[PDB]
């Protein structure tokens, strides 16, 4: 058995398994990860070849679907979540996509929260139902339209908490509950909170979905994903999908992520805390009207955000206080006089960046769609990275004034 | 304009294409080719980033669906195809799968030739119709069942050719008339062949689609896939399901595959000589009853192959001369006498390489769907790489005695 | 001009620096640092490349002396240290022997601390006077005897503070000003205590060396180092032997290292205090006899480290309390109980290693030469990474219990 | 034993070789090469890290001096040249300098032919004298020349041959017999021929030295070199100074080189045929007054070159049939009119290249110095590479009227 990872001693912490979890290592004792670029595998005789495609041995056989680098990124992932199984993909949206496409044919029913990152959106309302599946969309803050969306036979419910912008929160335990009454499979989207901040499994979610280009990677180099769940789950609907139409990651970027969860605690630590500083120091600024951030006592949801997740996150929106005649041309305005901040639309870098949700990701839904969730053309979002907290404050405080 | 290349001088041939058709060089002059490791980008300016997500700037977004060293790949195998244009994917399964899927949707209805790579099999006869299409298979060689399949309206035709493994031949001119008047599209897959072999533009055909894992890579060291066909169609119904379902090529592996395609044009010129060479061999042993290769004057569609083929390819197939009920048995005993050629499920290396289908890429079908297609216990076949062919011929030689 | 990197805001502190200084983006506005896997460049015109050659333009011309990517690292390990000029090599070694060869020809003076790395000893004891270099030793810790060896003309001084294993200190600021009353320059090598724990430059020190291979990339991954100095001295004579005797920085260790060095403000902050915690565990347990840390109040140098540095570091050396006739079986015993330490030699790793330098670190020199220094048979060298502190202590603790 | 690769059948032949020699599979039989990033090694016990210091096992123990990536390319490349033993290096200018180093203390003398690569002059002159070196300096092609300079017992001689750009020769028999019997070493820097067009050790060479950057990469990307000899040599004095000065080869650039060195055989044989021709298009234009390729019977020593070379390369060097005084502006035009062809010092890409020696490759001789070797205003050199020759002839015929 050429898969069984080195053992690690009883009771470790998240920290320890980020560094050490999943080694395979060769003959060789090389003390670093290994890089196999290869796409086959050979074998000593015909009979092992035949017992391999069988499932009797568990030798490689093909990295679109099995990979000795990939293995390792794949097994330590799924100890830092505490999850039964994993499987990893070539990007974010691919295990969005291929979890939920697992679980849903012709026929079939999804129920969805509403506020999804753009491409979530269009997976789920206009890709499946195109081959032939029945979405219903209700507000995720919303237990009462959760109920009365799942009185009917369901096969699937999908959500991220919280959301972006606006940061809006979904109660997990409450929804899964009604979701398992209604036969369906729960699938969570936690790219927002990471494994440090939020763990679903405890709370009764059936699947957990990841973008490793964010956090996991940490620098904004390679993209990636992974889907997590029931070994049931993973080896059966999930591998048939990743072994015939080839999400495949790449065992280059494998190599890259894998090293990225080595940092991941210390990173989301520090990112964290620098974010709840800014949100303090915006939240008393007088040319500030409002700041979102869920650890901050004006969230309308702070309580459910301090039973459910142990910190805030790395992520911080705010509205300008000015007439909303002008407030498109003063957000440009604080934009463009940035110095040390990169104008960009990406999340969970070590460089922190800015940019404008109104005309950039929520300019497709218009005005209406836009004042239905509160996103005003004065709404400006930052990411917060790891440069020095005072040197980041500079920076706002000059543009802003 | 960001992503206008290097233009080269008329009547270049495609040799010289290869080596240096699609560059975009920086600013620093460099002269071989960048490779740009980043998810996202930045901008100037609040007023940039709208234009740019709007679409109205060519400036780079996103990784996903756009980056620097992936449009070099993806231009230099467009000129070298003489296609319209192209869109590069994480594996050669992944370009199968989203070429079909951008043309059927649940209701519509596809045409496909019955022998094909095991997991192009899996994608036409269980995968999509999941989704809700209607799939008719027909013996790929056989025009009047071609014709009673699209006697009716038809959105789309699949097939390979040469097949994999039996090497059985589609006439491309003449299954490109029939699917036009039922309204179909065209999609060929063209790995066991590549660019240089055959050309299926010119006879008609709408998409192409390659596994960049194969030749291209031609040293068995990465994934890739691409999909090549209209400006309207790439840039329509393909884009859409790429940007929101995610199979994205690494922009690492991006760069392995542009420098492969350099030394493409010799490579296969090689091999191609090395397998024919090779096939003349098996066809006068006397452990072997029958070879199928399209330019041996014994294939049962020689005179096709010398219409729509510049040469044969670098695979060669044959059958032991044993009874069906022990053949596998035999085949096993050749395969483990080899001590050149490595026993693996691949090809387009410049390793040499061999497997038994029956047992390894075509078990999944059982002993039925293999009969269909005359794939019996005695098959063999043979991958033709870069070493002697004398060393080769003298491998398999000892290997049947 | 190509050369001038981005320019940071005013006053901006030194973790800022190395999360996004030195940084040339190209016309594409990647966010993330791009790769240039190129050996030589083009140009426009014969006159272009002429000027080129004549050095009367910042073009780049080769990359065995200067690329893109290479210049990135370069700089924003001048941003962090706050040196004139900076020269990337191949290795650690390469920039000592480089940077000594570059102040010493025959018949040229060096003085040395005779506590070195193995290497580094090697270099000063045997290579260079082999060419014809006269070197004089003294022990690092004894002022009168650095006040002998320069009371004549003398052109280099080298040593390291603290040492390895036994953490021994040198008077930075007093041998300084010794050597430059004898007309020499000082080189100092801070791999032991990194850019982030002592500064030299402020102290008058003219040379600084660093071995990128341990905290820099801090995962184990690659090899790599640097010098730093005054513009005449990088440009001159170390130019000339980088460019005629090639030991070059690859390109790909290059964007290894220089991501590396985001991270380096967190990760030695967290290693340095779970070394103190750990040094302070050692102390207090009854099978340790002694413990060597700059950082504990009982070296005995501690009020020289409170002077020289802002922490004690991430390596403890300790000695077990046992007959010496027996001790070696003891450390064996020790080494080969650990379940989550390694067994290796290396240094700087998020991975946790320990080391017996009896039989390792320090094979070479005989039973003799470490008797001289207090290097017994019962010494134990652990370097501390990553991984929670409370798993660390309970491994250690199992192990000597 | 660790290190011992697998070893092909008896008799094959030297491409069989160039795809398969010296590969070191691991447990999880990849098939193709795989790349360990590591600096450090790990061991099972104390036992076995005290026995792999003292070199009583061949365990890996740091990247600086051995790697198992590293291992494969110098294996593949020392079957490929039928040397007795290899050690790879950062760049060929370093292979140069630390082979030559190994021969050389301070009073040992060196005899060097005068007309070298622009960096090897710069080591025999100016960088080993500094460190006590006597050198002497001969026209190459003069055997009477080499006589009197060997007639003092000598410790090392090195040359290139041809030389660039002018290819006059050197005879390699005749030279080491005179060298041979005044107890010298012979050092052959064979970077403009290949291992495959000339082979220096059935001639009685000692120590023959590679640029991997050029041919072997064949693409442009990296910087590597290599040292060949005997046992004793590369174990003794040479594996000295690369441990202990530390110029290393990255395993990235290994895998890199080893994977370029499959193709070697293929791409010299395609880019010979095209020099051959394009010279002859050259000989016969009556914008030309001469041309020097070692294959063209005008050669001036021509029986010489089909004495000990099988080929006559990929470079081709020619001068304009116009007076002196316009000669340089004459040169401009032809270089500033090609527009497939670049404009660039390099040599062994798959892109062609063109430069003006006059003001680049040998800038730092003045007019006195090129005159003696018949290098004047006129002089243009053009590299071959891998496209289309009737496109290269077409580029090259427009730019010359």
């Amino acid at each position: 058995s050429v898969r069984t990872p080195k053992a690690l001693p009883d009771g470790v912490s998240q920290a320890t398994v980020g560094v050490r979890g999943g080694m395979l290592r060769s003959g060789f004792e090389e003390t670093a990860e290994a890089m196999y670029l290869t796409s086959g595998y050979v074998y000593g005789s015909a009979a092992v070849a035949e017992k391999s495609f069988a499932g009797e041995l568990d030798h490689y056989v093909y990295s679109r679907y099995g990979n000795p680098t990939v293995s390792v990124f794949e097994e330590r992932l799924r100890l830092i979540e505490g999850a039964p199984a994993a499987f990893a993909t070539a990007s974010g949206m691919a295990a969005v996509f291929t979890s939920l496409g697992a679980l849903l044919g012709a026929g079939d029913r999804l129920v969805a929260a509403r506020s999804l990152f753009g491409s979530c959106f269009v997976v789920c309302s206009e890709i499946l139902p195109r081959w032939g599946v029945q979405t219903v969309f209700v507000d995720g803050d919303d237990l009462s339209q959760w109920e009365r969306a799942l009185s009917v036979p369901t096969q699937a419910v999908f959500f991220e908490t919280p959301s972006n912008p606006m940061q809006s929160l979904v109660d997990i335990a409450a929804v899964t509950e009604l979701a398992h009454a209604a036969g369906a499979k729960v699938v969570l989207d936690n790219v927002f909170a990471t494994p440090l901040l939020q763990q679903g499994f405890p709370l009764g979610v059936d699947v957990v979905v990841y973008s490793g280009t964010k956090h996991i990677d940490g620098q904004g180099r390679v993209l990636g994903g992974a889907i997590l769940g029931d070994r049931e789950y993973i080896d059966g609907p999930v591998q048939k999908l990743m072994r015939h139409t080839g999400p495949a990651m790449s065992a280059f970027n494998a190599w890259v992520l894998l090293k990225g969860l080595e940092t991941l605690a210390i990173r989301v630590q520090h990112s964290n805390a620098s974010a709840q500083r800014i949100a303090e120091f915006l939240n008393g600024h007088p040319s500030v009207r409002w700041v979102r951030y869920p650890y901050l006592p004006s969230h309308p949801q702070y309580d459910l955000a301090k039973r459910q997740m142990s910190g805030g996150g790395t992520v911080v929106t705010f509205a300008l206080d000015c007439p909303e005649d002008v407030a498109k041309q003063r957000a440009f305005e604080v934009l463009d006089k940035m110095r040390l901040i990169d104008i960009s639309n990406n999340l969970g870098d070590a460089k922190s960046l800015v940019t404008h949700p109104a005309t950039t990701t929520h300019r497709a839904m218009g005005p209406e769609g836009r004042a239905a969730i509160g996103l005003g053309d004065g709404v400006v979002r930052i990411s917060v990275g790891l440069e020095d907290t005072d040197d980041l404050i500079a920076d706002i405080d000059r543009a802003l004034s």
